[PDB]
């Protein structure tokens, strides 16, 4: 395969379906990336992640630089070998996570923070992602808190665009990385159209393999997120993938694809699965509720996953109530399979020209 | 298959190897039973338990009567259907576990205890094990604390023998149970030869499908446990299986087989795996130790398990240090596979008449 090739096979309105070909594999789009923040998709073996349909997983610069360490992982052969996932990996650049989880000192050079003193900069971020062996490298950005005033959003976006250029140059200076990995830029500008335009224009001038919509799913709500996507995605190059960072719930995914997004990542299926929340086509359910204690049905009536072929709601209820690890395993496998099935149904419906009908059917049932 | 048939295929000294045939499957002996106290072998799917080589697992009357409840499990189709294990299940009778984990009131009728008020008696125990759908039912006993005076051990053993008769009669009165399940009696008498003889004689007079050595691995130490087995196992009927309850470490298993034991159960491989302890043929290792942080070798150099085929000590070190669920999963799978491999090597070496050499080789290396 090539280092990177995105091909759009079919379209419906703003929605697209296609493939990204990379050296370690093919990614079907629209794609959902399970999140593997500490070099594991929590409670799943990599073979189980792949069995559910995933083509690519997400890793995090921030968590892995802290534990077990980027240099350590490189000495051990890179992240793919370390965790036993041989397919593409996208790594976030840090910076969302620094601001989210760290003590911190921000400057034009980057950010210094407390987990032991650490530092991130465009150059260091790109180098960490190299040491991990990431296939899709994210530019190092600033994720603008919500709400933001226009002045603060603009200052923040402009810094991010200067860091996007530094990210580009750092990646390109590293031949092995430039020849084997891809680089995505991240659009900022909060909820403001003009700032989003300026950011899109800056990123396209630099040129990236893919373009993320950053700065959303940070407190604004679905209506606002959708309003911003409505004008923001069309600003990005049409022939490159569009990645909505940190989204989201099933209905957020459907709506975002209707607005031109091709890639997603979210901890919701893994995290909330461990907490007892199971996704179903009739909406989410909380398996800990007493109403499931003697329910012999599978978590979801249609789901093809191994969990729903073999175990009842009653059993999984028992396991989660008891805090058994197998409860976390089964819930997480089902929720990640559900998300992959949603992405398959989206892909197939766009390929067949019936995605708008699918989105309406989906919503009427999910919210019934 | 028949309800129950034990056949001895080969012998070496006091050691035996053979099969127990039951309706739900064949059990190869000497056998190790992974423990599934809350209707799960912790952190493993039943298919993974079977892939490691297990033929039979252990369930507990005490835990399951509390959560999710014996009547509940019967209404849901029994324990095999509930947890997805279709092969034989042995259930302990409660009583070790009551004394261990419960508030309690003991009388000749049974025991009343605090988890909500609960009660166990020979009759109730056997009925719970029926409701669970156990294949091998344990008589309801009293596990004599260690150390015990001869008087207290004798009183306790005599009560247990009266409860063994009540257990027999309760099981036999229940036709479906008597026709499809097996019943094992449990020898008591602490460390005293004469009391062990009396107990063996009482149990054989009643007659059981198998005979457990109860009252050991409760603080006496390996030398003493082995001293007691030396005289106690020969007292039991030679043509029925001999089950050493709650044992144990790999070397305890080897020594006990040398003394005529055919079946074992222990939480050590599961529990200590979750705590970072991995079994290897060169002895146990604690994977959390810093010396493994960059060790690319598998947990054990010879082990055939899927964990050792795919992941390094360094990765598992990271996962356990981080408290990741996949760490518990991988450690537990390896430790249960190690135990099954030990039992296979024991079986094969007795079949080939070279078990005494195996036991010596094993020990020289394990303790090197
Ligand atoms: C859950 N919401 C959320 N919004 C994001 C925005 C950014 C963002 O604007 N930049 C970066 N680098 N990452 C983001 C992430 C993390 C993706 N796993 C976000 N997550
Ligand atoms: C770890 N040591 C230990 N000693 C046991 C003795 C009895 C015993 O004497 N009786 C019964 N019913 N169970 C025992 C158990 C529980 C087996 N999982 C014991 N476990
Ligand atoms: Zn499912
Ligand atoms: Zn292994």
């Amino acid at each position: 395969r090539p280092r990177f090739s995105f091909s759009i096979a079919a379209r419906e309105g703003k929605a697209r379906t296609g493939t990204i070909e990379m050296k370690r594999g093919v990614i079907r789009t629209p794609a959902f990336m399970p999140v593997g923040t500490a070099a594991t998709v929590k409670a799943l073996k990599p073979e189980t992640v792949r069995a559910t349909g995933a083509d690519i997983i997400l890793g995090n610069t921030y968590h892995l630089m802290l534990r077990p360490g980027a240099e350590r992982i490189a000495k051990l052969g890179g992240l793919h070998s370390f965790m036993g996932w041989d397919r593409p990996i996208l790594t976030d650049s840090g910076g969302y996570q620094v601001m989210s989880l760290s003590l911190t000192k921000q400057s034009e050079e980057g950010v210094t923070f407390k987990s032991s003193r650490h530092m991130l900069s465009p150059e260091r971020s790109i180098e960490i992602q190299h040491l991990l062996g990431s296939d899709i490298v994210m530019a190092f950005d600033e994720c603008t808190p919500y709400p933001a005033t226009p002045s603060r959003a603009a200052s923040s976006m402009e810094r991010s665009m200067r860091w996007a250029k530094r990210s580009r140059d750092a990646f390109d200076s590293r031949k092995e990385q430039a020849e084997n990995a891809a680089l995505f830029g991240i659009q900022q500008g909060s909820v403001f159209e003009n700032l989003r335009q300026q950011s899109a224009d800056a990123l396209a001038e630099i040129g990236f393999d893919g373009y993320a919509v950053g700065g959303l799913a940070v407190g604004e709500g679905q209506d606002e997120m959708f309003r911003v996507l409505d004008f923001s995605v069309p600003m990005l190059p049409d022939d490159k993938p569009h990645y909505l960072m940190g989204v989201g719930k099933p209905d957020d995914i459907v709506g975002a694809v209707e607005r031109g997004i091709d890639m997603f990542d979210c901890v919701l299926p893994t995290r909330s699965g461990r907490n007892g929340q199971a996704f179903t086509w009739d909406g989410p359910i909380n398996i800990r509720n007493a109403r499931f204690s003697e329910d012999l049905k599978p978590l979801d009536s249609e789901c093809h996953c191994a969990v729903c072929q073999k175990w009842s709601r009653a059993y999984i209820h028992h396991l989660i109530r008891a805090g058994e690890i197998l409860g976390a395993m089964l819930m997480t496998e089902h929720n990640i399979a559900f998300y992959q099935q949603l992405m398959q149904k989206i892909r197939d419906s766009i390929s067949e020209g019936r995605f708008s009908q699918f989105a309406q059917d989906f919503r009427a049932r999910y919210f019934a």
